[PDB]
């Protein structure tokens, strides 16, 4: 398994970039260069960069500094052949967003905070991304008393319809996508989930071009399960990115390899994309971004073996993946267990409630008792998958 | 703290004669003659009763046995007074539902399992009620490929879809409510938070009536803030019913008395079906319904002791948070944290994105450094809450 | 793959007979004969068969039944060969045990819990098993104020010792094992985890023969890392017996096929049963016991699936695990990450404490800049780990 | 309330000196003058301050500097007679304990770490601390296959039995305490609950003078009840020191005020600490420290009111549970629920197993319907205390 541009790789700067510091320590690698990230990158196989506006340009950057690294950065780009297929921007590191951006309790940096996104999509729009990601880090409270909720979800609503009014307006070729957190930084993050992402986008006045940017290790936080959390994005057609990483349980935010957490999980999230869904339906065709930080306890040559097992981890569960649906006994397993019989509707063609109500054979005669009968042998089928991917079938 | 039908107290008959039986043993408690229920929730200020259709109805009973039934039930509530402002259908019970109702693999069970409710909402219809809640019990799965996940969307929408427009049909004054669980019996249930719920609903075609009906303890099962959750949906105005009660962890589903189980958040909830949101917004009308099981430990007269503890809990809760919010001190807090200041829009009245681009105050020459000094105080408004709560204030 | 005896599987009667009854709805599938459950374990290659005494002997049974039940048993043994390596009693069924059996409230069912248990140990020892399993699922509570905590262990104290003093009386060649879990069907359950127990067991008179049997499933129901509990365990020579399962998550007791949960996991839960530890040190020698429950969606033919996948997951691990570790490249990432230098003791043969203080190598003159550039490459060797697992290298 | 020395309410330098950095953002106060620390929680009401080495003398500082800051900070102290209680050592922030100090895989770290505990000890000597803490952050892995578990166990126990050793060969008069921790900032911590901590002691050489600094929000993390594991370190005799806090859930190590987590449970862990046993037993007597983080979107003014809430939310709790324990309806109810009863040992005096089992009385004619039908009023005792908690009472 080598990795091409083709595969559609995306890694993020601050990814490879991660320092190792965490709440408990400080510092475990110099930083890195973004010339360098993006050379490394390219060596490895990576179709893409994406970043957020500081991980490049300092808070505090002079005008001739911001454009000496854009200067910089265009130049990597341009002779390695890198895309930018999404920016970010940060509304969590600097003092000011303690309380969030969009939805601080001060006005003053509320709109602070919806200024730095709007000068960040006309970046964005020159860098020829196609998505824009809102992470609202420091959305949320550690105490119940802290906010008005239904206050909140209105400068929440604000600041992505300001945004994406924006865009409009500009006509740039960008969509926005919404990343859910459950908590950490803060003790509930506003949009804790791949759900609640969805409810809130319906609220939307220009919710058409806002979407979903699902990550793995975020949906386990809650204890959920990440395939059917993007299979209901899927279905609603709100996934519009990815971020790729693991989670090994409910605890802080670990942004391990992707396969490196829930290995069976991750075997069903690459089956879905690579697959789509076994009756037909949406399929995902964005980038595959990871989102991971290598471990503190690595230095420099971990750094980039961990980029590269990523990328290795999701060409070995598509091909295990690919293997397992073209599976004769798969197919037929699948058959027995009803995954296809899913698929057809409940109701005939034009048939009614009351059709339904009066038909005697699906309710005042339907034996309850011989259809409960039924071996669905779903033990079998997960038992066959499993073969697949431990590659002994 | 004394209970009076006005209070609007509702209890499912299914949680004082729940009779004790978990998955390593049997009863503990005879079953409850419903009749008896009704009287005995009578004499103790509820206001009214709700069930399942197989609470009241046995799956055999016979034409003449379902006649005398509904005959002793409609007696004991025109004796008494209690209204029956919900009622709900049994689809996880009989082994035909081991899969699934609407989403079963089965398409005869899934035919069998729309029928059921169809039935079910002609009941509701004479009865009364309201509300008519779906709590998907066992829609979902224990393993990633035994389901087509955009299929078993499509089933659910098409089930609720023929119940909702079956309702219209007929003229009922009726409204439907979904009930989110993340997990239990199944390993994973499908719609599992508030989220999930809310944005499935935007995917029907009769979406207008339908609503959600959050369960405290199910929220708190995948981690998430309760009083938030309800936030979200009194927001989008589909809070149609509550079910309140008390849960101890990520673990089982508990279902403890009201306040019984996080004890802080109980009192954020109450606070804000009482209260409102501080800036003003919807409020939630309907009825107060406890869906709690007596602990398996207590005999009968633990069973409407039990029963008593709700209304007492939320009556003690009801009292402290209104105290909270006509304290002086505590609106002066709450004016300091910002609280009131979250109600403002960011943006000024025909203020476009491109004129706050250019605003130089809020970007360009913004303080960063000196806005965030500002001390939020969020500490000092948790230990007032705590104090009125403790009623030492 | 294919098991032989050789190979110490080992089911219980309770699991392949777990009939389908969750909390949500009744059973889904016929009783199993116990005669039917030895011959059908014997051929699918099993070594042994375990139970708990009402698993067999019905509460009720007179001494005719007993006997006549028994016998029947017996024959199958001896027609099969199967051993009977450990036997069990339930505590938890049966309404009285609602509070538990040595921590119940009530002292007349302490001292009946207690009679139970020693009309058990001389079943056990007459049957020939070595091990007699303790599972103190009642003991516990749902509220905090119900327990005198220190009266409550005094008295799981009391029988456990008097428990062990009856087997040294009678010479019976049996060890005590304790099954630990954190909830369910309690709120909190006594000795919640495989350290609790540990601890337990040192402030025991009969120490000396009690050790533990840890559950897959229950410590990932508290989060825990089961390889690392298992390790401790075996460390303090304490790994008596196991239950092996899968669990996916925090949630309630799933007791998943083994692999069926969380996959990495089970593949270092395999590596430390069968290949022990990198610098060598104890092994766990006694029974793969499997503790699960096949899907209730499933019948009889589901049933006999989930034993074999049992054993296959097993067999497929051990292999990877053993290919992983052979592998030269493995052992040289080994050597890299200084998995083996964790092996030499800290201090130099005759070392003192005051002798590391003053050399100045340690301390005084120690470059922690130069120590802390270490790659110590546990990115690459958990890759490694996970290639050998999907069956890559 | 207002608290006094007396109370014995102790603080920890990093815990008001907390400075808001976390993973995702930059302090948002400036440092602490240690003096001026020493100065306010004197003035407070505190009756001591803790500190780690790095709190007080940074990792660089010259024998010159560590002298003048030591002579500063004992003046304040003299000047406002707080006492220094307990000292620990930071083995987690400086990048060369990325692996681990104790337990790191390279052996020079281990060394150096041990010196680094070692001088520490002749400090806390030297302050007059009767408790040296040890918390082991960075002891443990993200990866299974990263240590040698067995060894990793070994390494621990020759670092606590070294530091016990040391102690017992100057004659200090001082203990040592391990904090227990599932993760956080390891992927999985060794010795991750208070059981595990529990168990580990008794292997050690020296296990007569280490016990256990158990954390309220620690145990929390693997959701487990912290009053069921502060009574199992107290019951055992190994309850040394302790660490208040709160925590809303299975998430981040919060660190919030006491009482502002799981208010029944901090009201409970109160009741113990205060009143001790119903029955009588152990009582805890030492210091009542609080181990939190002034949530960072406070300021200065937020840091003292934090320090005040933690010490008012003791109090007040302690009236409530004070007022709880001498009702008379309470102490009723509690007799009704066998609290009492669970206090007298199962056997009579002089009675043998044999003697119990024979007892026809206990076993063979027992009747195990009747003594099922105990109302326990477990549920109703519960509301007894809720009540007084929300001073209803
Ligand atoms: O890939 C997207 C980025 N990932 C970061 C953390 O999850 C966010 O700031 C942002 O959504
Ligand atoms: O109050 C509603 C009822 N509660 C039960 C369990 O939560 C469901 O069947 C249904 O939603
Ligand atoms: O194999 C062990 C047995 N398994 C059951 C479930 O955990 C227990 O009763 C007992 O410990
Ligand atoms: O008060 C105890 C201290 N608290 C810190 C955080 O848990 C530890 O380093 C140490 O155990
Ligand atoms: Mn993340
Ligand atoms: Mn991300
Ligand atoms: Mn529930
Ligand atoms: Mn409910
Ligand atoms: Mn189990
Ligand atoms: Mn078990
Ligand atoms: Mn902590
Ligand atoms: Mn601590």
């Amino acid at each position: 398994v080598q990795p091409t541009p083709a595969d559609h790789f995306t890694f993020g700067l601050w990814t490879v970039g991660w320092t190792g510091a965490d709440p408990f320590g400080v510092a475990t690698r110099k930083n890195l260069d973004p010339v360098e990230a993006v050379h490394k990158l390219a060596e490895l196989g990576a179709y893409g960069i994406t970043f957020h506006d500081n991980d490049l340009i300092p808070f505090d950057a002079t005008e001739a500094e911001r454009e000496k690294i854009l200067g910089d950065f265009n130049q990597a780009l341009k002779d390695t052949g890198l895309k930018v297929p999404m920016v970010t921007t940060n509304l969590f590191s600097h003092p000011v967003f303690k309380d969030g951006g969009f939805t601080s309790n001060d006005r003053s940096i509320r709109r602070f905070a919806l200024a730095k996104v709007l000068h960040n999509i006309d970046l964005a729009a020159e860098m020829g991304a196609e998505t824009f990601v809102m992470w609202g880090g420091r959305e949320g409270s550690e105490y119940d008393g802290s906010k008005d909720l239904a206050a909140a979800l209105d400068r929440m609503r604000e600041g992505v319809d300001t945004a994406a009014g924006y865009i409009k307006d500009k006509g740039y070729n960008l969509r926005i996508a919404l990343e859910p957190k459950p908590n950490e930084p803060r003790g509930d993050i506003f949009l804790p989930t791949v759900g609640h992402g969805l409810a809130f986008i319906e609220q939307l006045e220009h919710g058409d071009i806002v979407g979903l940017n699902p990550e793995t290790g975020h949906e386990q936080m809650a204890g959920l399960n990440f395939t059917h959390g993007i299979a209901q994005a899927l279905w609603a057609e709100k996934l519009f990115h990815i971020d790729l990483n693991g989670q090994r349980g409910i605890k802080y935010d670990q942004d391990l390899v992707f396969g490196h957490g829930d290995l069976t999980s991750a075997f069903f999230t690459v089956d879905l994309l690579e697959n789509g869904f076994p009756n037909g339906g949406p399929k995902y065709t964005g980038p595959r971004h990871f989102d991971y930080k290598p471990s503190r306890t690595d230095g420099y040559d971990g750094v980039w073996d961990s980029a590269k097992a990523n990328m290795s981890m999701y060409l070995l569960l598509k091909e295990r993946a690919l293997a397992f649906r073209a599976d004769p006994e798969v197919q037929e397993a699948m058959k027995t267990s009803g995954v296809f019989e899913l698929g057809e509707t409940t109701l005939n063609a034009g048939e009614s409630a009351a059709d339904l109500m009066n038909d005697s054979a699906s309710f005042a005669g339907f034996d309850a008792e011989a259809a409960a009968e039924r071996n669905f042998a779903f033990i079998r089928l997960n038992q066959l998958a499993i073969e697949h991917l431990l590659g002994s079938r």
